């Protein structure tokens, strides 16, 4: 299902949409996306939006 | 499966194990647990242990 992640970092801004199976898959997938492109921070999650964000 | 919650709060420390259906309902049980018992802070998640943390 549709899960979204907002990469609100220093240099880069972003919004990614995926169709992962659940909160579990979407979560690890986004931990790895943010890590691979160099934004790491605290993760916020709204379950009304199915939207993760990571803020630096 | 057994999901865990590490409550790192100013005064209170805690560790809860529950048997919620998935990462989703465990995380919401832990969200409404955290406010219901009055800890507000930053959440990190370990997928090796099935273990949430909130550090106030
Ligand atoms: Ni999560």
């Amino acid at each position: 299902m549709q899960f979204k992640l907002i990469l609100n970092g220093k240099t880069l801004k972003g919004v990614i949409t995926i169709e992962a199976v659940d909160h579990a898959e979407a979560e690890k997938f986004f931990k790895q996306y943010a890590n691979d492109n160099g934004v790491d921070g605290e993760w916020t999650y709204d379950e009304a939006t199915h939207t993760f964000t990571v803020t630096e």
